[PDB]
């Protein structure tokens, strides 16, 4: 339900998301049936003060996944997974990082033009990232990527050995406190719903980077505005578009309005992050984006600290590779998938150089 909170132009809003808006950053949403009274965050500030408060729950209206956790249970499991994410961490992962982005790029330069830039480059990447940071051994990868019963043998096999990655982290550090079964859904979090978010990312930012051709040649001239480039790019494209209802536990007072106890509460991160005219144009030059494209909260993306470095290595390398890249039909024949509380993606991306 909700579909108004999906409804886009291309990339930008659709006239019809941009006039509900127009009524304020927190909007009343009575159900007409009269079963429930559910609302709209559609604001920077009062999206970020939903997602802050302790007195919203993420109650329905598989083990190892965070996002369906309260605390204290959800602190429990996000303790002893959150060191694989530190900045030690990710530091010497980058070159590993850096590799993988270039064996995908030598795929791409050595196939020759053209290439559907999101199966045959974007996704493969993001799913071999995935893996080296998990630490999946090498004679898994593929199967497990093909894949996209198994999973829990697999997770049970890695914690009998620990090796490498996140999860020989997690097993060596906690073997008794998480079971197959939590690994495992720790293991398919990653592979599933975070693959698609970044190579949402990786196809749809390269779109926006060759649509805007100073700044795709601007991020060559001076690849040190990578991580600006970033922040820009994940809030334009807004690929995780709503997150799922936060139940208010009692009365709270958001945004000048008294959220009764039972309501539901709809962040809508896409109008957080375009709605406003005022800078919204897309600019890589900006030093701090204005963005909760990775949440807020207890829930905060867990992983951003490697979506930030692997699309920061992929779009400089990418730029710096292909100064020629184009799209290899007129942009606007791109598709898009239709409004859905799916992960916002392109269908396909041909492209030439
Ligand atoms: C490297 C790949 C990624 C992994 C492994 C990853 C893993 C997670 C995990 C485990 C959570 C749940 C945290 C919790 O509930 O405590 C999470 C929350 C989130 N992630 Fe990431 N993520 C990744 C890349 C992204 C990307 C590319 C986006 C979109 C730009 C993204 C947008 C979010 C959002 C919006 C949430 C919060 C959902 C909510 O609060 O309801 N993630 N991510």
């Amino acid at each position: 339900e909700h579909r108004v909170l999906h409804l886009r132009d291309r990339l930008d809003l659709a006239a019809e998301l941009k006039l509900l808006c127009e009524r304020g950053p927190l909007v009343r949403i009575p159900l007409e049936d009269g079963s429930a009274v559910h609302w709209f965050a559609l604001g920077y500030d009062v999206v970020r003060e939903v997602l802050g408060s302790e007195k919203f729950d993420k109650r329905v209206i598989l083990p190892g996944n965070l996002l369906q956790l309260d605390p204290p249970e959800h602190t429990r499991l996000r303790r002893m997974v959150a060191p694989a994410y530190s900045v030690r961490r990710m530091q010497a992962l980058e070159p590993r990082v850096q590799a993988i982005v270039d064996d995908h790029l030598d795929t791409m330069a050595s196939t020759g033009p053209p290439v559907e830039f999101l199966r045959e480059v974007a996704g493969p990447m993001a799913a071999r990232v995935a893996c080296e940071f998990l630490g999946i051994p090498l004679d898994d990868r593929g199967e497990l990527i093909r894949l996209t019963a198994y999973m829990r043998e697999l997770a049970a096999r890695l914690r009998r050995d620990p090796g490498d990655g996140m999860l020989g982290m997690v097993a060596r550090d906690h073997g008794a406190d998480i079971s197959d079964e939590e690994l495992a859904g720790l293991c398919a979090v990653v592979m599933n719903s975070s693959v698609e978010q970044t190579e949402s990312c990786l196809a749809a930012g390269t779109l926006l980077l060759l649509e805007h051709p100073e700044q795709f040649a601007l991020l060559r001239e001076r690849p040190e505005l990578g991580e600006q480039a970033v922040e820009e790019i994940v809030r334009y494209l807004s690929v995780f578009e709503g997150l799922d209802p936060r139940t208010a536990t009692e009365d709270v007072e958001i945004g000048g309005q008294v959220i009764k106890k039972g309501e539901a509460v709809f962040c809508s991160l896409l109008a957080a992050n375009r709605a406003d005219p005022a800078l919204d144009g897309f600019d890589i030059t900006r030093k701090e984006s204005r963005h909760v494209a990775f949440g807020h909260g207890i829930h905060h993306c867990l992983g951003a600290p490697l979506a930030r470095m692997e699309l920061r290595i992929a779009f400089t390398t990418l730029v710096s590779r292909f100064p020629s890249l184009r799209t290899a039909v007129p942009a606007e024949e791109i598709r898009f998938r239709p409004p859905s509380s799916n992960v916002f993606t392109l269908l396909e991306l041909p492209l030439t150089w």
